DNA sequence: TAACCGCGTTC
DNA sequence: TCTTGAACGCGGTTA
């Protein structure tokens, strides 16, 4: 019935690709050798695939398709489309009687089943599958997806008859009919569009011919081609305070860059001096001339946008958040003048609200930033990213003074409008572009899916192809149960145990000053046995070489246990420290390509052993967690009892809240808690033998990383070789470093989504014993680590797979080797002899792969890729300490490099967005003053110095501040992850600072998520919780009138007349909050380490005033 | 004071 | 509709 929507959907989109120069190709005859050894005979018109989409097309109801946009070699476009039959499988109980199904389906599905076939399947939960059992289905072939969904609708009923107990009405009767043998619908569930890439092999950035037999990927042709590039940002006209609506604001200016070329567009009717070409390259790599047109009025600037769009012929248009601010205002923008962009540059949003378009794929470069850039929030706006990775300041202005600017400032506004292109597209093409086009070429998706989608979902279409290639039956996806008990509680949440995290030491740990070492003697015992297979490891394995074909073995071998003897000797020492990290490398990945972990290798002792019942098993143990209430099961009947009359004027989902509501007071009442965690130890079999095509999925993209990883090991050194005087070579290197830093970290998140997806809700390969055996075995790995280094120094802190730690300065350091051919092999002593004790603890002997699979022959071997990787030395590591008695704090600290610049700073108030200010500044003012003072007192000293200017600040109430500077130093920007509506009962200064937002300035305010609350804490009311006392900062710059009267009832002062900022601010809630950062990166840790506060303005806390005088 | 929540980091 | 995980810090309220 919707068909015809559908079929006149596609037919605009053939307009639109013939307006941008896509004519649908369909290519000559050909009666011959299909051989792709043969590509330049067979007729047809080769191309770079750029961009897919599914369709509908009639014979010259509409039969599925997928369109494909290409780019020939002749500097042209064209499109070509390729038909394939939708389809899915019907699983089976009985494989005897499937024929009586199949004439049974072929009967029911006449009104929509097109074909259908008995087809056999791999199905790796089945008995015997791995002695070559296969598994027998039905393949329901469809004309279109439409049908497709039909028969979905028309199976699924009876699916659930067969579920439900058959209604008898002859009670006394002591065969079975067709509909009771569907077990189930397969592959059902799968993009149409994804399931013809997957099934043709054909992969968006890759070259292809095109001929009448099909594709044919021209393989002799390995780089990409180039497409026309374009990056946009607007610029809005706007509320004073408040933000942009389409529906009254005004569009004043438009850049955009085409290509390195750069232009700009302006509405005179808004901006008044006309604006002229010039010029703005950032930096040399990022070229930027601008020529500007001045058109009169608003829609004369949508037009001519447009019109310049058609021109160009773009295949790629590049944004930052275009898909939620951009897109939609050019949009109502052009409704508002009657105009329909779908009509003019064919942009329209899909299901989502994003904003694509078929000839063009749009490349918002947010999606990139949040997902693959590796930065943090308080980093993912276009200035940061544009420090981050471009390298240079953007030009900035104040939103409030973009409207005004118009008229005052025109050219201010045109440098910052073009700021924001020149960033974008050369954000885009220097990063963004060839690692989106080339994840495409793998991933079976167009560029504006691979771009968005989350990366779970990536990892997913990844193992279908996999599962697909190797004829394995799609598992459906995975559901959760509703509810879920456990010793009769009611279970709230289970997971698993995940990594280890230590916090040990806190303070100043620093290159030039000293510490003292308690070396055991019997540890350096065990590092001089293990000594010998050791060095012959580090050759061997971690650089896989002969040892008899290295020179100076033996000439190491002494130097080293040198060391280790004047160390053993002299196991109390004080001297200087070497600060190290160690860290393995794609720590669980390599732990679960090591064990042949995935979801289908785990099976219980009543699978496997129907097998062949023997390495099949590495009993592996995992860490179960569950959270439940303490009422036992017959509790639970009592409120099951209890509520059954709710409301009157209720579906499942529906009823189980209530359930809950009602069993947390009851189990509250009796048992005096609300939830109860249990740690269950649990041990899994995980068989050698099963098919590894997820295992291998995951080493395919971990190998696929290692490339980038090693390539920005290589260039490193490349650096250190260039003497500092040639500065071309120099910078190139630089830029190679940067590009390749990029991108072994943007392949970070999907390799280690492959362990994420085994807990991902819709997983079509879940297994919580896969994760938790994942995660377990390398929290010993790492405890295994830290008691060594615990052994043979002080190891500060520890997360996962990392630890920091000081180490001796004589402890054994780095060291060449000289290989006969004339090559330097390095040595890291520290490294390579924890790297030992992993693999003889910690490798797989059970490692079986299949060697002949006629006859089904497999090959136990020893795999272990558990690597640990060092860096440093490093000059400083400041780490804080927690104010409590004993606690520590992990996951943050601050290193510094051996020439003094900030190596790492992670977790701390300043990295994160939104927080107090004071402490961001104050933060980025002390953690670089810890590299300053003689001694660890003449350290703490000049960080005390910085401290109590910053102190004296605040005891000043501001004085020494202007205004302006005061709130840009004194705010809280927290953000809202939702709208205010939903935080219902709740209390914080965001939700409050929302709150008086809107009374202030309108219900207009908290109409999207994402609210930036800026805020700042008052005094008045009085003796009142702090989530009251927050004052909108906006109100600051409002109108008198405005002012008083809600500063008044937001103080409940009716008297009061004061309005200077000064007087409001409860400096004492500001004190404290820097007095508790100044505790816990300064004073208290000198106090453990021994100096007294050397703030003394800050006092200690009970407990550790007492502890002094202990 | 311990349990708990939202945000946003570190793995 | 889509949709990687757990561990942790911190200000702040809740029992
Ligand atoms: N975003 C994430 N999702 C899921 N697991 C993660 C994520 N980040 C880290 N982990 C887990 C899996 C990692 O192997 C482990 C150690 O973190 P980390 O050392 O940063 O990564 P890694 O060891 O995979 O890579 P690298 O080679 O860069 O060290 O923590
Ligand atoms: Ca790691």
């Amino acid at each position: 019935a919707l068909s015809a929507q559908q079929l006149l959907n596609a037919s605009k989109i053939d307009d639109i690709d013939s307006m941008m120069g896509f004519e649908r190709y369909v290519p000559p005859q050909y009666n011959g050798r299909f051989d792709a050894k043969d590509i330049d005979q067979i007729p047809g018109r080769v191309g770079w695939l750029t961009n897919m989409h599914a369709t509908l097309v009639s014979q010259e109801q509409g039969i599925s398709g997928v369109d494909f946009y290409f780019l020939d070699e002749e500097g042209g476009s064209f499109k070509s489309t390729v038909v394939y039959d939708p389809y899915f499988f019907i699983a089976c109980n009985d494989e005897s009687r499937v024929n009586d199904v199949e004439e049974l389906v072929k009967k029911y599905l006449e009104s929509c089943l097109k074909s259908l076939q008995i087809i056999r399947k791999e199905d790796l939960t089945m008995d015997n599958h791995l002695l070559g059992l296969q598994k027998t289905l039905i393949k329901l072939s469809f004309v279109n997806s439409n049908q497709l969904f039909e028969a979905r609708k028309l199976l699924r009923p009876i699916l659930q008859d067969n579920a439900n107990n058959n209604v008898q009405r002859n009670i006394y009767n002591v065969k079975v009919d067709a509909k009771h043998l569907i077990e189930d619908i397969r592959e059902y569930d799968v993009p149409y569009h994804v399931r013809v890439s997957i099934d043709k092999d054909i992969r968006v950035g890759k070259w292809y011919k095109v001929t009448q037999q099909g594709f044919i990927e021209d393989t002799r042709k390995i780089a990409f081609a180039d497409p026309v590039v374009m990056a946009f940002a607007i610029a809005t006209t706007k509320p004073p305070l408040k933000f942009p609506d389409s529906a009254v604001d005004q569009i004043m200016m438009i850049s955009y860059m085409i290509d390195g070329e750069g232009f700009l567009i302006t509405n005179r009717e808004i901006i008044s001096e006309d604006i002229e070409d010039f010029e703005y390259t950032p930096k040399p790599e990022y070229p930027g001339f601008f020529t500007i047109f001045n058109e009169n009025d608003e829609v004369a600037l949508l037009q001519r946008f447009f019109e310049h769009i058609r021109d160009v012929r773009p295949t790629v248009i590049s944004t930052f958040n275009g898909d939620f601010f951009d897109w939609p205002f050019i949009h109502n923008r052009s409704k508002i003048h009657g105009l329909d962009m779908f009509d003019e540059i064919g942009f329209a949003p899909d299901a989502e609200g994003e904003y694509k378009s078929s000839y063009c794929s749009h490349m918002d470069c947010f999606r990139w930033v949040k997902r693959d850039s590796y930065l943090p929030q308080g980093s993912q706006g276009l200035k940061a990213v544009t420090q981050s990775k471009l390298g240079y300041n953007p030009i900035e202005l104040d939103p409030e003074l973009m409207t005004p600017y118009a008229f005052e400032k025109p050219q201010h506004l045109s440098e910052y409008s073009v700021s924001d292109a020149v960033a974008t597209y050369y954000l885009y093409m220097k990063y963004v572009h060839p690692f989106i086009f080339s994840l495409c070429t793998i991933i079976p998706l167009n560029p504006d899916e691979t771009l968005r989608k989350g990366t779970g979902t990536l990892c997913e279409m990844l193992l279908m192809v996999q599962a697909y290639q190797h004829n394995i039956l799609l598992p459906n996806k995975h559901t959760d149960p509703i509810e879920r008990f456990y010793d009769g509680h009611l279970l709230e949440s289970e997971t698993y145990v995940g990594g280890h995290v230590e916090s040990l030491e806190a303070g100043v740990f620093r290159s030039d000053l000293k510490n003292e070492f308690k070396i055991d003697p019997s540890a350096i015992d065990e590092l001089l046995q293990e000594l010998p297979e050791a060095l012959k490891f580090s050759v061997e394995v971690e650089n896989k070489s002969s040892v008899d074909k290295v020179t100076n073995f033996e000439e190491i071998k002494n130097q080293i246990t040198q060391k280790l003897l004047e160390l053993k000797e002299n196991n109390i020492r004080n001297e200087l420290p070497l600060i190290y990290h160690v860290d393995v490398a794609s720590m669980y990945p390599n732990i679960m390509t090591t064990n042949r972990l995935q979801p289908d290798s785990i099976k219980a002792e009543r699978d496997c052993a129907s097998c062949d019942f023997k390495t099949c098993a590495r009993k592996l143990k995992w860490a179960w967690r569950g959270e439940f209430f303490p009422s036992k099961m017959d509790e639970y009947n009592m409120i099951k009892r209890a509520l059954q009359n709710e409301t009157f004027p209720l579906s499942y989902a529906d009823q189980v809240i209530h359930i809950k509501k009602r069993l947390t007071e009851y189990s509250r009442k009796v048992y005096h808690r609300v939830k109860v965690s249990e740690i269950v130890e649990r041990e899994a079999i995980v068989c050698q033998r099963e098919n590894p095509f997820y295992v291998d999925t995951v080493k395919s993209f971990r190998d696929r990383r290692y490339e980038f990883k090693g390539l920005a090991k290589t260039w490193k050194g490349n650096l250190s070789k260039i003497d500092p005087s040639d500065k071309h070579a120099r910078d190139e290197a630089k830029k190679m470093i940067v590009l390749y830093d990029s991108l072994q970290l943007a392949h970070k998140v999907i390799l280690v989504s492959f362990y994420g997806y085994v807990m991902r809700k819709g997983s079509r390969w879940y297994s919580m014993e896969m994760a938790g055996i994942t995660c377990l075995t390398g929290a010993t790995i790492i405890q295994m680590a830290r008691a060594l280094v615990e052994r043979v120094g002080r190891p500060l802190e520890l997360d996962t797979d990392g630890i920091w730690c000081i180490l001796p300065k004589s402890f054994p350091e780095t060291y060449f080797f000289t290989l006969e051919n004339g090559k330097k092999l390095y040595l890291s002593y520290p490294c390579s002899m924890l790297n030992y004790r992993v693999h003889q603890k910690f490798t797989n002997h059970q490692y079986q792969e299949l060697k002949d699979p006629l006859n089904y022959i497999y090959e136990t071997h020893s795999e272990n890729t558990i690597f640990f990787e060092v860096d440093g030395p490093y000059k400083a590591m400041i780490l804080p300490s927690s104010k409590e008695e004993g606690k520590g704090i992990k996951k943050r600290y601050a290193v510094f490099n051996e020439d003094g610049s900030l190596a790492e700073l992670k977790g701390f108030e300043l990295k994160r967005r939104g927080e107090l200010q004071l402490i961001k500044n104050f933060q980025s003012d002390i953690f670089k003053v810890f590299l300053e003072g003689d001694t660890l007192e003449g350290c703490y000293s000049a960080v005390a110095s910085v401290c109590n200017r910053w102190l004296d600040v605040l005891d000043s109430h501001g004085l020494m501040l202007e205004d302006e500077d005061l709130v840009s130093l004194i705010c809280e920007n927290r953000s809202m992850s939702k709208t205010l509506k939903e935080y219902e009962g709740q209390k914080s200064t965001s939700i409050t600072t929302a709150r008086r937002l809107g009374d202030f300035l309108g219900e207009d305010m908290v109409k999207d998520k994402g609210l930036q609350c800026k805020y700042i804490i008052s005094s008045k009311p009085f003796n009142a919780p702090v989530t009251e006392r927050a004052i909108p900062v906006a109100i600051f710059s409002a109108d008198i009138p405005i002012k008083r009267s809600f500063l008044r009832r937001w103080t409940l002062d009716p008297s009061l007349e004061d309005l200077d900022i000064r007087t409001i601010i409860d400096w004492g809630y500001y004190r404290e909050r820097l007095g508790s950062a100044i505790q816990k990166i300064i004073t208290i840790p000198a106090a453990l380490q021994g100096v007294s506060n050397p703030v003394p303005r800050v006092e200690h806390p009970d407990w550790l005033k007492r502890k002094i005088a202990t």
